[PDB]
């Protein structure tokens, strides 16, 4: 077994949104086999944030996910090498959150480096206003493509006052060799922001992912 029962990762990203540059380093461990999964994350530069977490937290572990025997996990296969992913959050008011991820082992334990680029969110908006309130769960609808794995995901956003903010996410998932692609399917996600320090310049994840087969639905009908 190259991934244990039991995992640990360290995390840096490095990003931007609407101009403002900052840093974050985390821990993080779970169950690999389970689909559970926590980490700390502490911004190193650019604190306080200026912006919502929320928009910041999906971004930070596809080995993960849990999956029935009859589908391949395919990113967990990727190992010890490893995956890279690219993602692309387009928010329903013209905000975008661009990100390039490198996943690797070393030592036992996962290293993640992303990159993230927010741009165009309104000044007056619920990201650059701090407005939100944590994602409702999410189902990423997954398939196989151009030698690669593809998700899809219409993420929705709480909003402290009572409305929601929603992004519709796209994500291509590739091992640096090749290895067995699943057929489609679906995978059931909930991730929530556990806990957080005063100015937000510490904050707890938790994050639960198991694959299911789709019953048909992929588009409207999931």
């Amino acid at each position: 077994a190259i991934i244990k029962e039991f995992m640990r990762f360290k995390v840096r990203m490095e990003g931007s949104v609407n101009g403002h540059e900052f840093e974050i380093e985390g821990e993080g461990e779970g169950r690999p086999y389970e689909g559970t999964q926590t980490a700390k994350l502490k911004v190193t530069k650019g604190g306080p944030l200026p912006f919502a977490w929320d928009i910041l937290t999906p971004n930070f572990s596809k080995a993960y996910v849990k999956h029935p025997a009859d589908i391949p996990d395919y990113l967990k296969l990727s190992f010890p090498e490893g995956f890279k992913w690219e993602r692309v959050m387009n928010f329903e008011d013209g905000g975008v959150v661009t990100v390039t991820q490198d996943s690797s082992l070393q030592d036992g334990e996962f290293i993640y480096k992303v990159k993230l680029r927010g741009t165009m969110f309104p000044s007056d908006g619920p990201v650059m206003q701090k407005k939100t309130m944590g994602w409702e769960a999410s189902s990423e609808r997954m398939y196989p493509e151009d030698g690669a794995l593809k998700g899809e995901i219409k993420m929705r956003l709480k909003l402290k006052d009572g409305g929601h903010y929603d992004a519709e996410v796209k994500t291509t998932y590739k091992a640096k060799k090749p290895v067995q692609l699943p057929g489609a399917y679906i995978v059931g996600i909930k991730l929530d922001i556990t806990s957080h320090n005063e100015d937000y310049t510490i904050v707890e994840l938790y994050e639960r992912a198991e694959g299911r087969h789709s019953t048909g639905g992929m588009d409207e009908l999931y």
